[PDB]
């Protein structure tokens, strides 16, 4: 129905630091015949579930340093790949990808797997989407680990969540240009530019899902959706503000990647004010947008903060 293609398995034979077994679902309501991949690590009967959402243009691979820390703490860790990325299937038309297409997949996943006592772990698009999930079924959500992310609201309600789109020229403007313009988009090259500490092998793990441009439509549409917010996106994200400010009563841990030109402190401090009970943020000076690249530390510190309240 949705025309999609699947990455050949051999593309992932040689991954670095990614020893996690695949789990796939292909009978999700609303996503007929599309196979989604997800990691399910740690004790499957655990009381606490860490739901780790990735962003643009990555995959669950991004969480490889944090997963073991969480699993070791006794928790179950779920890390899905959105349709268009990782080992999940990839719709070939950019038009198939929408804010709701991705948000509905998440609600579908959550129900099918019946996740409860969720500690939401988000960054980038994983956060633009993820922060809009709790208001749909608050009982399943208990904690939040937020890294460089915000809400896709309109410019008037929260100017901080729109300002970055236009300035600086080497921030969001550069990012989007790098992603949507090349006819021969090399993800490994893009990653090394935006996450300067990745090794060559790590960089290649980010290119692994895309043999050629035909597998990259999802990659291409995410940046455009930051630039062009549809009405459902705006309404849903606006209504999420209310949730975090008045309704949220869980534990929160915030980490900021200080070198991020996109969603740094000028986006994060404002986000901190909107989240009821958000504590002082953990500022990681050497980290850029991909906070997860300095993840072991974020994971360990968050667990310590949360334990310091049990």
């Amino acid at each position: 129905m949705i025309n999609a293609i699947r990455t050949p398995d051999q593309r992932f034979s040689n991954l670095d630091q990614y020893p996690f077994s695949p789990n796939y679902l292909d009978d999700l309501p609303g996503y007929p015949g599309l196979r989604a991949h997800y990691l399910d690590e740690g004790n499957s009967d655990a009381e606490d579930v860490f739901l780790c959402l990735h962003g643009e243009p990555t995959w669950s691979y991004l969480y490889r340093k944090m997963i073991p820390v969480f699993a070791e703490s006794g928790a179950r860790v779920i890390a899905p790949d959105f349709f268009g990325f990782g080992k999940s299937d990839k719709p070939v038309d950019e038009e198939d990808y929408t804010f709701e297409f991705h948000r509905n997949f998440l609600l579908a996943l959550i129900e099918r797997l019946d996740l409860r006592n969720i500690t939401l772990v988000v960054q980038d698009w994983g956060g633009f989407l993820g922060l809009t999930l709790p208001m749909a079924d608050p009982s399943r959500f208990k904690r939040l680990i937020i890294m460089n992310a915000c809400l896709m609201t309109d410019p008037v309600t929260q100017p901080a969540f729109s300002a970055f789109v236009t300035q600086p020229a080497d921030g969001f403007t550069a990012w989007k240009y790098d992603l949507v313009t090349p006819s021969d988009l090399r993800l490994d090259q893009f990653m090394k530019r935006w996450a300067p500490t990745l090794t060559e092998a790590e960089a290649s793990a980010y290119a692994a899902p895309f043999p050629d441009t035909s597998y990259q439509a999802g990659v291409r549409k995410f940046p455009k959706m930051v630039a062009q917010r549809d009405q459902a996106c705006i309404d849903i994200s606006t209504e999420a503000i209310s949730f975090w400010q008045n309704d949220w009563n869980g534990q929160t841990f915030m980490a900021i990647g200080m070198k991020d030109k996109l969603l740094g402190p000028d986006v994060m401090y404002p986000m901190k004010a909107l989240i009821n009970g958000c504590p002082e943020p953990l500022e990681i000076a050497d980290a850029g947008h991909f906070v997860q690249e300095f993840g072991e530390q974020v994971a360990r510190e968050a667990l310590k903060h949360f334990a310091e309240t049990e």
